[PDB]
């Protein structure tokens, strides 16, 4: 067989003979083994830019930064093309796509077969959560793509370290990713290899990854959304624990108290922005820190809590849209060390998205910048066409340390307690600001039933209501009613310590008036319905009781610091009869489409909804 290259400190039998069948599977000219090391993470950006795919931003405006701009085709997650193949179809449920596993690992034997000719093999180590804690889970990735290895050592712990912790026995996640792209003798490479022919597939009984065709985020970093959301919450529906698509942040007050929220906001809708936001004016002594800021590991403990932890190392952030006003944490996070993936660049080599201008001299728009597709932009085409410089998708990569709003138990694997939960989607219209639920089970009613707009994170017609209950609705590992009814036996768990129960919200942020634009000026502003949230979880807010839960009053917000009148406050609180009665019916059609094994509760729960629309 083709030699390994295997380092010394790799003691792994079990794993050594994976690589040497997928080598003898996919053909690789090379292997390569990821050490993930700083001077290796620089030799494999300097390869990336002398094939292209990455452009050296200039030292002295975004030091050690690079730019990879990707084919129009490969910009997003693919929904459609992302596969549960559990032995029975019923354990993918309505919410996945399904294939027999046979009948799957015969189609994508003969694409595998060869798919990494004329290419190099990187083995890339991982662990999902901090570096041999008891929670952690040791991934390993194979990949024809260096943009991968790059993305997944800011992204995950990455690296030699990993095989002390495997040992000799030690089991691992196999993932196997290949853009599809093999490369005859002597043919010329394009700058972002890809296919348009796109699988990305999970088999939980084996937990093996596979993923064909596409170099773009989620499709490819296979730790993040396969692994730690497809893969794990299997896991953690056998084993008693979560894996939610929720930021973790900390919040303490200026009495010193601080507290936990975890908060589950679909694709591009919000997650983390909210994980690092600053306090406005108003909230002088209040503070703000992130955990993480997309994916959350939660199981409860003995004493009635639910301990969080992120199993990230960093950020994948959607860049458009940031800027001083809407996330500066996020801006001086980006300062440097980061990997940007199609935004615009300027003609002073920094890079650019659409949003930055809020803080340019004037808040004009650049005179002239390359777009992501390599095309002359300027304002007049803007104007003219609609042009956007940075893909709505772009994505900056880059590890939590830069953060400085970073909390200081990002990586302990102790976990924090999460006070309350928060779920929102995207909508226009219908769901009002914040609402807490009455109880337990209500609250997983409202987080089963959200809606949400579809967004650009993935391939499709954006800005459609669809329903994505928890947000999960892409990342669900199993038969989203079995997951369910784990959210209502974690609740009565918790409740038989004695232990009251974290509280649960609804929020949305996405209200819009007549003319399309955003009525709740959001971001930073967000602190506002979070420091009413801290005052109910301390028994000292006030609110309201509506048909779908508890609201605070307008008096009950803090608006030192914001023009926004009690009249605006009713427009995005006020209960709508109509509106709700309609989303009802919604409501009704997912319970139909999640029939099988759905909780008798949820039904019990619309009823009681229906009861006071009515009254
Ligand atoms: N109007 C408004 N836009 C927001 C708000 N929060 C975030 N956005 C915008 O929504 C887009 C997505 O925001 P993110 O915070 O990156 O969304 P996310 O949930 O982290 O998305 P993923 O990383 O894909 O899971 C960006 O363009 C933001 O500028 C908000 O409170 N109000
Ligand atoms: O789409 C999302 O929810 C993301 O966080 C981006 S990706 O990792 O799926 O590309
Ligand atoms: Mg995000
Ligand atoms: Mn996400």
């Amino acid at each position: 067989g083709l030699n390994l290259n295997t380092p010394a400190y790799v003691k792994n039998a079990k794993l050594i003979a994976w690589v040497a069948d997928m080598v003898a599977l996919c053909k690789p000219d090379t292997v390569y083994w990821c050490d993930g090391s700083d001077a290796e993470y620089q030799r494999l950006c300097q390869q990336l830019v002398d094939a292209g795919t990455f452009k050296k931003l200039n030292e002295a405006k975004r030091p050690n930064s690079y730019l990879a701009c990707s084919d129009p085709s490969d910009v997003a997650r693919v929904e459609d093309r992302t596969y549960i193949c559990s032995a029975k179809e019923e354990n993918a449920g309505p919410t996945n796509n399904w294939m027999e596993p046979s009948e799957m690992r015969a189609t994508l034997q003969p694409l595998f077969d060869g798919c990494m000719r004329g290419r190099t093999m990187y083995v890339v180590p991982f662990s999902m959560g901090p570096l041999g804690s008891p929670i952690a889970h040791i991934g390993i990735e194979l990949s024809d793509s260096p943009y991968v290895a790059v993305n997944m050592k800011i992204m995950t712990r990455m690296g030699k370290a990993v095989f002390e912790v495997l040992g000799t026995e030690g089991d691992f996640v196999p993932c196997v990713h290949t853009v599809g792209a093999p490369l005859a003798e002597g043919e010329q490479d394009v700058t972002w290899p890809c296919n348009k022919t796109k699988y990305i597939v999970h088999y939980p009984e084996t937990r093996e990854i596979w993923s064909y065709g596409s170099g773009y985020g989620g499709n490819a970093l296979l730790g993040k959304k396969c692994f730690a959301l497809r893969i794990a919450s299997n896991m953690g529906r056998d084993e008693g624990w979560l894996a939610e698509h929720m930021l973790i942040l900390g919040v303490t007050n200026p009495e010193g108290k601080k507290y936990h929220v975890a908060a589950a906001f679909p694709s591009a809708c919000g997650k983390t922005n909210f994980s690092m936001l600053v306090p406005p004016a108003g909230f002088d002594g209040w503070s703000v820190t992130t955990i993480g800021d997309d994916i959350a590991w939660i199981k409860p403990a003995a004493d009635g809590k639910l301990y969080a932890i992120n199993p990230e190392a960093g950020y994948f952030g959607v860049a458009p849209g940031t800027n001083m006003l809407t996330n500066p944490n996020c801006m001086l996070s980006v300062r440097g060390n980061t990997i940007f993936t199609n935004v615009a660049l300027t003609d002073d080599g920094d890079v650019w998205w659409e949003g930055m201008e809020q803080d340019a001299p004037g808040k004009a728009l650049p005179d002239h910048l390359i777009d992501w597709q390599g095309k002359d932009w300027t304002p007049q085409i803007a104007k003219e066409t609609g042009a956007k410089a940075a893909h709505p998708n772009s994505r900056f990569t880059v590890a939590a340390t830069n953060n400085p709003a970073l909390d200081s138990a990002w990586d302990d694997p102790k976990g924090v307690a999460i006070d309350a939960f928060i779920f929102g989607g995207r909508r226009s219209t219908t769901v009002p600001l914040v609402t807490e639920a009455r109880s337990w089970v209500e609250g997983v009613y409202m987080a089963a039933t959200m809606g949400s707009e579809t967004t650009a994170a993935a391939t499709g017609q954006a800005g459609v209501v669809r329903r994505d209950p928890f947000a999960m609705l892409p990342f669900m590992g199993y038969n989203m009613s079995d997951y369910f009814q784990h959210w209502l036996d974690l609740g009565k768990k918790l409740a038989a310590s004695g232990a009251t129960l974290p509280k649960i919200y609804t929020t949305n942020w996405f209200r819009k008036g007549t003319d399309g634009k955003f009525v709740w000026p959001g971001y930073g502003e967000n602190m506002r319905v979070l420091a009413w949230m801290i005052d109910r979880i301390e028994g000292k807010g006030q609110g309201e009781d509506h048909v779908t839960g508890i609201s605070p009053s307008y008096e009950d917000l803090n608006w030192t610091g914001l023009d926004f009148s009690a009249d605006q406050f009713n427009t995005v609180t006020s209960i709508d009869k109509a509106a709700w009665l309609k989303e009802l019916e919604l409501h009704a059609e997912l319970f139909k489409q999640l029939e099988h094994h759905l909780p008798k509760e949820l039904g019990e729960t619309k009823a009681e909804i229906e009861r006071r629309l009515a009254a």
